[PDB]
């Protein structure tokens, strides 16, 4: 919700609010994530049984309360002193998976100890052995999926951060402590874990197909929130094509700009299994810590149920069968 | 007309003007109703006989003076002290059907006693028997059609109203005194009345077809003025597809954003039998009571005749055969 | 040119500037005339012989210096005291046809006496005999074509004029001194003159075809400058379709929003034989009388030649064979 | 980069900043060059080997460091006292071809003596012999290609310059010291040089094909930065069609609005061999002379490499095989 964004702008130092809000380049891809969702209209169905509307899904072996997970966002102590623990606690209590980052400001084992349904996001290290160590650590700690970020051979050029000369406060560190990943890297991860491997940052149809062929359990259709290639298509504009191409071969998630339950409904109707949400979770953390994130997740939960029922869907499956029109 | 909107803003308390003007969510569907009409252009015909231009139609057994009816709008005493009686009187005198609401602030029997061509809008009650009682009451009072609202399994989230903490003044009540409706509910209504049943809030083509199959006498292609699902397609964007699918099997009405006789002409040219008009009627009621609504209906009548003749149509039938271009 | 518009706003009384600038309704069709031209892009050709670029055309038996004529605009004494005589003189000297109006503020015989290539615009009178008298007068005076306006069964609702309570100054009159025209009216005119009859205000393809069948020598594809049906498609959006349908059976002119030589080039490339120009001619008349109109026509002549040659066209015929892309 | 534009506005006299920034007419084609690029989105590829990303290309017999050359811009002493020598030096040092203009404010032999990879832009003179002299001079001086400008049968109408009454300062001259070029002119140039002839200002597909047939070694798909025909399509909107039509028969360059490495990537993905960059180079020259241009070229080099790798391309060839989506 947009209320939370203003609250976060008030509390955070400007340069940190910019690290959070910004995109790469001219921010064309950042803006397009929103434009893309705004142009999607749902064709709701009427007069269906709504006696037992449920927003639950099963994904990567487990039930989730909503078709949504908290996206990986590095260094969450930048936003609140409890950082990742505040968010992970709120996510647990909401029944939403939480993605622990490779660049988390609290150790992955500490965040996993919170409980809930933790996933682990991997950045490939120069050193196949350390990469595979991180994976093994995550698995030993009870993470349920490996979200391999594949869109960051190196970081995008964030002009806000360069303009600010933004740097990590010395009170924030990479508590778990890089090279471009390839398909060979994916295979090394797949061969070393029994957890589902989910490739995050896929936009081309042939890469979605190859992800299935590679043994991925999922993909996240994503332009990294407009922070990587400036001019990369929004994931929501590729999603329907990608869902058709994989034809049920893996879960297909999407992110970028999801700001309401209606947006979740749009993504579902375009064929997404679930969405990730990034910036809004951080606005809520900045504004009110754990209880802020809890309130955000409850509002999203309400909005998703509302939208589903208004659209005649008693389940997320039904929402996936909704048609859309581009406006 | 837009003159009336400003007049109403001046006279009404802010929170009531917001209950009236607002949509759900981000108001995306509210804005899109207008955008959709603005992008439609008519291809007028020339050099046709206009000696006897008539705006009359026959609908649900009766003549109407224009291809238009007053939409159901709950609690019209919110806008003027004479509420529904002022509007119903003006509608009668203009030869326009008036839709009496389930949530009317004057009793349905009182409004029907005004005369004219009253229709009755139904909200389904938890309790098939009370629902069917309302229907029987309406029929006994001389209502000519049952407008079953099928897009409100529960109310949309109106953020204006939540922000205002808007509530009914204790001087406005539901003078006729809820559960999600299904297709079984439609059948129960159809089996209990000889009046045409008109399903209001249809947007999917397959729901329009099923409405015909269900024995509806009409549908209203509608996103509830942008007040229900935020992100629901505008009815005007579905209308041509829907008209083709039903292929004369029931009357096909449309609403949402109709603000002029030219807009009526656009809807007709897209295949609508008639339109509903909501907010403008309430602006006129707020501004000048019965005579306000009369002046609005006379202006609309003038604008419809003007537009028709400019477009070479001596009858509404001819207007339906006009072609359009999207701009 | 836009310089002239400001100059005219300065000199004219507000209500007269509004009679000139305004459209009907919400001015949707007025704005769309401009939008339509702005979205058209020309694909220029290179490396062609331009040794003898000519902007001349033959139309309705006679040479014209440019593919352009002055549109019919009633009551030109509203804008300058010399009214129609100032404009007709400038047009003559530029080699541009001038359309004398039925509602001219100087008599048709006086304006024709100026010389040049006068056409005569007809409004159909209640009274076939008086209509045919006007036609005969025009023909006896040496007018070369009858421009039958077919888009005014009655006048559009000009809200600017209603708001101003605009009325003709008693010093402006209809110096030549109404009913809806039909196809029978066209035939009566065609049977009573040997001059080419040009139907002005055609937008539907089937009306363009029927115009040919009816023996018209031309049509003007036009929404009457956005002053008749509000929501009528711009002529420029129908032109290519219309040109294809008539397949050389009559001349096909266009008007609405032409504001430069580049706009003339766009219209030509879409298949127009020539354009009409209305409002700009009146801005020039208001600003500087006869010499104002002369300067406007010389600027347009320069701009047309410039655009043609830049686009590799040594003749208007070649310009008609240019391709376009919609942006 | 946009930083440089403001810096240049500060330092340059207004009328010179306008000679540089302006387009012809209403500047519709100038704006459309930017719009066109902004609507192009790239579909990046992931997980490819990026161990040796190279931005180098071979063109017209020689290696270039980037798929980019400095566009021909007349009279560069207008912007800085070192004019063309400052730019040519920076280009040399960056490994970017520099296009020497026929209307250069330093002699072509002086600029060629700088070294690097100089090309020579030709304007056709009234006098085939002088034209061919210029060509021979360029060839004798070591220029590697002849960029024949074919979109200037005469200059466009630059309203900024007419409004300013802009004229060359007497301290700027055409140091190398006109008629419309035709296909016969192209042949005369082709027959008189062994250098590749590159036709600059092609927009029609059939002109691109005829350029190949004529023995051109390249074309530049271009609307001359919006300075020639106002309303000419942007080159970027024709590029994909043109690349398909020539089917490898010559190099296909593009210009107009390229303002970042991401823009270069878009052009490549649409099929361009390379781009030209005009205005930005002049902003950098105005702001900081030779070192300004060097800094611009290093920033562009960084941005091109960044974008390529983010998009999974280890070479420009790979970038050409990227797909795009129009937004
Ligand atoms: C401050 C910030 C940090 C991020 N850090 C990471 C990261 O460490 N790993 C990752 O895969 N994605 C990262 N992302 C991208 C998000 O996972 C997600 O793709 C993007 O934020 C989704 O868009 P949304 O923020 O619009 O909801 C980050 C995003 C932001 C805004
Ligand atoms: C204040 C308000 C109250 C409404 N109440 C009802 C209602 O009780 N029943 C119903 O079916 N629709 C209701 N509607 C929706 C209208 O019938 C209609 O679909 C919508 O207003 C049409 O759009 P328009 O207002 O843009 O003309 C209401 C609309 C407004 C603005
Ligand atoms: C003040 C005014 C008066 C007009 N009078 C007439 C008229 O008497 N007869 C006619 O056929 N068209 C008339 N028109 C329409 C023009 O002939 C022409 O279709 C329209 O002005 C073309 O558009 P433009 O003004 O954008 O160039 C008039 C237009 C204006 C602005
Ligand atoms: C001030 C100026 C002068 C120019 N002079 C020439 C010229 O002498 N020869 C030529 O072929 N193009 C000329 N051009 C056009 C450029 O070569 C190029 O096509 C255009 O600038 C590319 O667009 P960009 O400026 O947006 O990068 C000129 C452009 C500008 C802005
Ligand atoms: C992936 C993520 C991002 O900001 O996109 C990131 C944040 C900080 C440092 C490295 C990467
Ligand atoms: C005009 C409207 C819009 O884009 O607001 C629209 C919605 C759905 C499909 C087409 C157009
Ligand atoms: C259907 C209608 C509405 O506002 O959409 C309504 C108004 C007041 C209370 C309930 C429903
Ligand atoms: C450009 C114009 C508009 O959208 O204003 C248009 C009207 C009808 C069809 C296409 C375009
Ligand atoms: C046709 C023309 C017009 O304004 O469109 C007109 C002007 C004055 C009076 C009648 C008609
Ligand atoms: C993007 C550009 C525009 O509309 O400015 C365009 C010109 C011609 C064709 C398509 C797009
Ligand atoms: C081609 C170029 C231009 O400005 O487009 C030019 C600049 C000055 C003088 C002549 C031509
Ligand atoms: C909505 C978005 C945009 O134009 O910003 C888009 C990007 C690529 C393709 C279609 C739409």
């Amino acid at each position: 919700l947009a209320d939370l964004e203003r609250a976060a702008r008030d509390v955070l130092p400007g340069e940190i609010f910019d690290f959070l809000a910004g995109g790469s380049g001219t921010e064309a891809s950042l803006v397009a994530n929103r434009t893309a969702l705004e142009r999607v209209f749902v064709i709701p169905r009427m007069l269906r049984d709504l006696t037992d509307v449920t927003t639950e899904i099963d994904i990567f072996g487990r039930r989730a309360a909503l078709p949504m997970a908290v996206a990986p966002v590095a260094y969450q102590r930048l936003f609140h002193p409890e950082g990742e623990l505040a968010v992970a606690r709120a996510a647990r209590d909401a029944g939403v998976p939480y993605t622990i980052c490779t660049l988390s400001s609290v150790s992955l084992e500490e965040i996993a100890a919170v409980g809930g349904r933790p996933w682990f996001q991997l950045f490939w290290l120069r050193d196949e052995k350390r990469s595979l160590d991180l994976v093994r650590r995550a698995e030993d700690a009870g993470c349920e999926a490996i979200v391999f970020t594949v869109d960051v051979p190196w970081m995008g050029r964030r002009l806000r951060d360069m303009r600010n000369g933004f740097a990590l406060p010395e009170w924030v560190t990479a508590a778990n402590f890089f090279a471009p990943a390839t398909w060979e890297s994916v295979e090394a991860v797949r061969a070393h874990t029994d957890l589902p491997v989910v490739l995050k940052g896929i936009l081309a149809v042939e890469d979605a197909r190859r992800a299935v062929d590679a043994g991925a359990g999922g993909i996240v259709v994503s332009n990294h929130g407009g922070r990587q290639l400036d001019g990369a298509v929004p994931g929501i504009e590729m999603l329907g094509e990608i869902v058709a191409a994989v034809s049920g071969g893996c879960e297909v998630l999407v992110d970028g700009g999801i700001r309401s339950g209606g947006d979740v409904l749009k993504a579902t109707a375009l064929g997404a299994s679930a969405v990730l949400v990034g910036r809004p979770v951080m606005w809520a953390l900045a504004a009110a810590g754990q209880d802020g994130v809890r309130q955000l997740l409850e509002l999203l939960a309400e909005e998703v149920r509302d939208a589903m029922g208004l659209a005649g869907c008693e389940s997320v499956g039904a929402a996936r069968r909704l048609n859309t029109k581009l406006g």
